[PDB]
């Protein structure tokens, strides 16, 4: 039993703290030894959840904290409705105003990196990507980053929030040297 995972406990909602075991065990990982995968997924978890809060009151579909079934399910609903190609690889949301899905990143990297990674995986000109840095960067397709400053500004003070709190314990060297 690692320090990491009691902080993951403490320092996350404990509905963020269960999706995030389902997703594990889902492919038969271990929260209690993938420490930092717990934490990190934890982490993008919460920033879907406040990432879906902001803008308008049924602006987005929530793909991500599902089952895979349920996920794909609902991504094939999304599709065939609004004529949007179905992804080769599954979103995090679907912006119903602007009719695209998005895939959410989180990383400890610089954005730019990330970005390039996660768009040549899934190459569509199709889905939306919206990386977001533990340092307050963000790097967005088409420079078009969906949301207002406010609710972008509250998701990098609380990534942020959560890389202090894994410092003053010392976790977090080991979580930025596992990305
Ligand atoms: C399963 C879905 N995954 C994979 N993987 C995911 C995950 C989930 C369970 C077990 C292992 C892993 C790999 S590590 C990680 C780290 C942080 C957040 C999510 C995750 N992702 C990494 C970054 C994302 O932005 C993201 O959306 C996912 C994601 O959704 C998939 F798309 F493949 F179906
Ligand atoms: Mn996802
Ligand atoms: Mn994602």
């Amino acid at each position: 039993g690692s320090h990491m995972e009691d902080f993951v406990r403490q320092c996350f909602n404990p509905m963020i703290v269960e999706l995030a075991e389902k997703a594990m065990k889902e492919y038969g990982e271990d929260p209690k030894i993938e420490t930092n995968k717990f934490a990190a997924i934890c982490t993008h978890l919460e920033v879907c959840f406040m990432y879906s809060d902001g803008g308008s009151k049924h602006r987005f579909e929530i793909i991500e904290g599902r089952d895979r079934i349920m996920a794909w399910t609902v991504v094939n609903s999304i599709c065939n409705t609004t004529g949007v190609e179905k992804p080769k690889f599954l979103p995090d949301l679907y912006d119903y105003k602007e009719n695209r899905f998005i895939e959410i990143g989180v990383t400890r990297r610089e954005v730019h990196i990330y970005y390039l990674e996660k768009a040549n995986k899934i190459k569509s000109e199709k889905t939306h990507i919206h990386i977001f840095s533990f340092t307050g960067e963000e790097m967005a397709t088409k420079a078009d980053y969906t949301l207002d400053e406010e609710s972008r500004a509250r998701i990098k003070t609380r990534l942020f929030t959560i890389r202090q709190e894994m410092a003053s314990r010392s976790l977090w060297d080991s979580f930025r040297q596992s990305e």
